Formats: structure tokens, C-alpha cells, sequence
């Protein structure tokens, strides 16, 4: 499955709750919810090498990684971390994150491309799971 494309959101659950359990204050949560309501996601996949750009009114994030090689990014609440992505199946990857400085909840994310061509992102902080679903433009 090729993840490459421009993706637009169709469903989102538990995003504000995920930020809440990470301790993000309500003003900042509502700003993130606003931003997240109209995102653009662009992915370029070349085999195990990925570029993913996520753009909203508050920021543009770009990550470049190769499956199986550590890279640096930020947690969903903005903390710098080392990340490592591995395949769980031919359609789904899972990323484990470790903070660069300090301690905090265990955070991770996953990305799956379904047989129906939907992209499902999950983001987890300990027991709380946010799921966002996208379709390819
Ligand atoms: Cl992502
Ligand atoms: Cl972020």
C-alpha cells in the first residue's frame, strides 16, 4: 500500500481529551482544536522512507523518517522526542517516542492505510487514544 498523497480529514475522536490528559491548558487546547479542524496532510512515501507534512493555521510540521531508523520530532503536546517507526503489518506502522529531556506519559502514534483507501491515525498517551481518519484527495 502506498501512503503517498494529499489527505483530508473526515473523522476525529478524542483529540481534545488526549491533550487534556497530557496537561495542556484549556486555552491552548481550544486553539489546537481550532487548528485541527482544517488540516492538510501530505505524504510522500518511497519504500520505507517517508516525508509527512501536516499544515494547519497554527503551524506546519514536516517529518522525514525511514522505518527502523531513529529520528527526532515532537510529541503531540510539543515536547522534543526521539521516535522510531516500525511496521506492524504491510498496511500499518507504529511509532514509539522517547523524550529528549525529562519524563512524561508514554506517547505513541500509528498510521494505517485500509483496504478501502482510508488513512487512520491514532495517537496515544498512556491509556487515552485519539483517532483521526482521512481520505485521499
Ligand atoms: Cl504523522
Ligand atoms: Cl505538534
Amino acid at each position: 500500500p502506498n501512503f503517498s498523497g494529499n489527505w483530508k480529514i473526515i473523522r476525529s475522536e478524542n483529540f481534545e481529551e488526549l491533550l487534556k490528559v497530557l496537561g495542556v491548558n484549556v486555552m491552548l487546547r481550544k486553539i489546537e482544536v481550532a487548528a485541527a479542524s482544517k488540516p492538510a496532510v501530505e505524504i510522500k512515501q518511497e519504500g520505507d522512507t517517508f516525508y509527512i507534512k501536516t499544515s494547519t493555521t497554527v503551524r506546519t510540521t514536516e517529518i522525514n523518517f525511514k522505518v527502523g531508523e531513529e529520528f527526532e520530532e515532537q510529541t503531540v503536546d510539543g515536547r522534543p522526542c526521539k521516535s522510531l517507526v516500525k511496521w506492524e503489518s504491510e498496511n500499518k506502522m507504529v511509532c514509539e517516542q522517547k523524550l529528549l529531556k525529562g519524563e512524561g506519559p508514554k506517547t505513541s502514534w500509528t498510521l494505517e492505510l485500509t483496504n478501502d483507501g482510508e488513512l487512520i491515525l491514532t495517537m496515544t498517551a498512556d491509556d487515552v487514544v485519539c483517532t483521526k481518519v482521512y481520505v485521499r484527495e
